[PDB]
């Protein structure tokens, strides 16, 4: 099992523009396009990242490809974070993958935040940190993604996801 498979388990892959839980437009692999209200700007956004014009619609080849690109973001945005760098240099391989998990969904800036439950993480106090990281917003709204991220950062194995 590894990260690409990871999100690609708790995105799936849609591929015409779709809402995400909160209403915001994306595409793809959980590929955000934007924030506002406009299908328009939306679908002016996806134009610009594909390189043509989509009409909303692009092949699987292209979600993938946007797929790839945030991976990639997601883990050099870990990486040039100075509250997150530390955290995931300390981890095993497998909590790193939970920790890009979490920035995929909600950024850099949304997870550099989590600052009592990385200090826990960085300790290795493995049950204290899934507690404190399950008292969010965050797993209040997508609790059955945020369990199966939990359960990573506390057992240290592929579990949740096997099965899925």
């Amino acid at each position: 099992m590894n990260i690409f498979e990871m999100l690609r388990i708790d995105e799936g892959l849609r591929l015409k523009i779709y809402k995400d839980t909160e209403g915001y437009y994306h595409i793809g692999i959980g590929h955000l396009l934007t924030k506002s209200p406009s299908l328009n700007a939306a679908k002016s956004e996806l134009d610009k990242a594909i390189g043509r014009n989509t009409n909303g619609v692009i092949t699987k080849d292209e979600a993938e490809k946007l797929f790839n690109q945030d991976v990639d973001a997601a883990v050099r945005g870990i990486l040039r974070n100075a509250k997150l760098k530390p955290v995931y240099d300390s981890l095993d391989a497998v909590r790193r993958a939970a920790l890009i998990n979490m920035v995929f969904q909600m950024g850099e800036t949304g997870v550099a935040g989590f600052t009592n439950s990385l200090r826990m993480l960085q300790q290795k106090r493995w049950d204290e940190a899934a507690v404190n990281l399950a008292k969010s917003r965050w797993y209040n709204q997508t609790p059955n993604r945020a369990k199966r991220v939990i359960t990573t950062f506390r057992t240290g194995t592929w579990d949740a996801y096997k099965n899925l």
